[PDB]
DNA sequence: ATGTGAGT
DNA sequence: AAACTCACAT
């Protein structure tokens, strides 16, 4: 719904101005919740007062709605669209590692373009310099044919270290997408549960090998359970390298792995439906666990899971292939 | 120990 | 959406 898009768009764009330029997080928040409550409203809104009945929509927002409905525009929006102070902050913000905070400082000093940046790397940190360096490759989509190539290399290396490992390339790729933005891997092993020790080596060991075999080129962060970095498909000669690609790797305890794989597969709206449908049956679902709900209305003790199928079974839904998870 | 920042 | 992991400065 699909009938009030003009107002919500206006709202998310006002939300974004507050975060990037005003750095006023409460106004940003109001704008976001006001947008989402309106996007689930059944009727086409014909005035500010009508909208105000919704919880989260108040005086000021109802006033802008009047203006928008009468002019098709909002002066505050048009004003800031012309102002180059914010167009700059928004552009710099497109570099992985640069947010509203770093963005402000740079433009105050006069730094506004990629060319400007490449002359001022001393004002950047590691992560930010890897962002500047590969700003273009990153902004490129990645052809599924390549994904299937990357997938091989990691899973294959993994099995060779310890056959007991389990590794799963998630995201819209798994759903069957024609392409995507980055590569996301979920990893586990039987020695690692939510009740056992704390082996950090399990991740580290698989990260090193990939570096040894020249698959991982750079690092943005690396801890006991999460890795964020850079990989690139290898080239037959020197001639034409592939674009550099982003890749995260995440270690998960065996008892929580498949709730994980479900979550990071989506779709976002699928997760909405499932979490919904898996509520009325009498359960709760998340990144980690599934619990049964109490007669009074409270969850407790995770049920046992050892496959995707197990989750569908509990909520009396039939398993659905990744393909059919867009909606 | 704490706070700010950034990404998923 | 939001809770969680890591980086950097204090
Ligand atoms: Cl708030
Ligand atoms: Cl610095
Ligand atoms: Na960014
Ligand atoms: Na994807």
């Amino acid at each position: 719904e699909t009938l009030n898009g003009g107002i919500t768009d206006m709202l998310v764009e006002l939300a974004n101005f507050e975060k990037n330029v005003s750095q006023a997080i409460h106004k940003y928040n109001a704008y976001r919740k006001a947008a989402s409550v309106i996007a689930k409203y059944p009727h086409k809104i014909k005035s500010g007062a009508e909208a105000k009945k919704l919880p989260g929509v108040g005086t000021k927002i109802a006033e802008k709605i009047d203006e928008f409905l009468a002019t098709g525009k909002l002066r505050k929006l048009e004003k800031i669209r012309q102002d180059d102070t914010s167009s700059s902050i928004n552009f710099l913000t497109r570099v992985t590692g640069i947010g509203p905070s770093a963005a402000r400082k740079l433009v105050d000093e006069g730094i506004k373009t990629l060319e400007d940046l490449r002359k001022n790397e001393d004002k950047l940190n590691h992560h930010q310099r890897i962002g500047l360096k590969y700003f273009e490759d990153f902004e490129k989509r990645i052809p599924r044919e390549e994904m299937l190539q990357m997938q091989d290399i990691v899973l294959n290396e993994v099995k060779k270290l310890d056959p007991e490992y389990i590794a799963t390339v998630c995201g819209s790729f798994r759903r069957g997408a024609e392409s995507s933005g980055d590569m996301d891997v979920l990893l586990t092993h039987p020695n690692f549960t939510s009740e056992s020790s704390k082996q950090p080596k399990l991740l580290h060991r698989v990260v090193e090998q990939l570096q040894k075999v020249r698959f991982i080129t750079d690092t943005l962060s690396k801890g006991e359970t999460k890795f964020m970095g850079v990989c690139q498909l290898p080239s037959e000669n020197d001639e034409n390298e592939y674009p550099h690609r982003r890749i995260d790797i995440r270690l998960i305890p065996k008892d929580q792995y498949y709730c994980g794989v479900l979550y990071f597969t989506g779709s976002d709206i699928f997760n909405k439906n499932m979490r919904a449908h898996a509520l009325e049956k009498g359960f709760t679902i998340n990144k980690y666990t599934i619990r049964p709900l109490g007669v009074t209305g409270v969850a407790g003790e995770p049920l046992p899971v050892d496959s995707e199928q197990d989750i569908f079974d509990y909520i009396q839904w039939r398993y659905r292939e990744p393909k059919d998870r867009s909606e």
